[PDB]
Formats: structure tokens, sequence, C-alpha cells
RNA sequence: GAAUCGCUAGUAAUCGCGGAUCAGCAUGCCGCGGUGAAUAUGUACCCGGGCCCUGUACACACCGCCCGUCACACCCUGGGAAU
């Protein structure tokens, strides 16, 4: 809650908006990420005048840490058995 | 225990979920997603690889070649009393 209350802790006393969403697919950050970010994208009804107040904390890319897949003959991404 | 192994951001660690072969079956394997950091001093060190510059009796290429005593067999030869 905190986290998904910072994005309008700045320029806005939180009395001016109102906003329903919605969310599905992974987990309890995920959801929240998604949220977090579908809000940074709507934050365009001042467009050419709110990314100003938003990039320099960064309130507007997506985390691309998508996660990285198995591999073979591993036994994780880069977790690897043991040879003697 | 000595040691020794695995890893530099969605990774480590754990969380389960899903296949596989198959009537009967996974602590195994393959895949998928949840959550989620430590640390970047960098080539000093052991380590590993390359360069090129020197030295080599090595070329099966140093786990290489290789010397010497002793134990062993055959062969040849010297000294040697006395002849």
């Amino acid at each position: 809650r905190a986290a998904l209350l910072r994005p309008l802790a700045e320029t806005k006393t939180l009395g001016r908006w109102d906003i329903k969403c919605t969310v599905k697919g992974g987990g309890t950050t995920g959801q929240v990420g998604a949220i977090q970010l579908g809000i940074s994208r709507a934050l365009q009804n001042w467009e050419p005048d709110m990314r100003t107040s938003l990039r320099a904390a960064g309130f507007l890319t997506r985390d691309s840490r998508v996660v990285e897949r198995k591999k073979p003959g591993k036994a994780k991404a880069r977790k690897s058995f043991q040879w003697v």
C-alpha cells in the first residue's frame, strides 16, 4: 500500500483523482508492480508536463528483469552440479 | 574436521506448480511460475588460458628425457703368488 501510494506522494495531496483498476496473473509483488506502472502510464492526464516530475525519480519504466528461464544440463539458470 | 564445490541480479537461496517415460512409479531428469538479496577490490596472490621474448640434451614433446650404486645373466679383458 505504501508502495502503491508513493506514486502520488508528490505534486498531489491525494485529493484530486480517482482510480478504478484491475489486475491478474503472477504474484504478490508482480501485481503490485503492474498496478504501479499502470498508474504511471495513465498519469498522462496532463500529458506533456507530468513526465517532467516523474522521470526524475524513475516512475515511468518497467522492471525488465523478467524471469530467466531454465537452460538444460544445469539445475537452474546459473546453478550447476559438482564435478570431481 | 580438513578440505572442496556453486554462483555477479530476477541470479543465489527457498516456495511450490507442470510434463517426461509408464497399468502399477521419481529423493531423478525437463520445463513453469511465486518470493527474493550478498557482492563488485579487479589481476597482488595460488589458479587457468593466451602472447612473445629468451634457454632446452624434450618430439610419446616435462606424467619428458635421464645419471649412479646394488641384486641378475652371458661375454670379453687386466693384475696376480708360484709355472
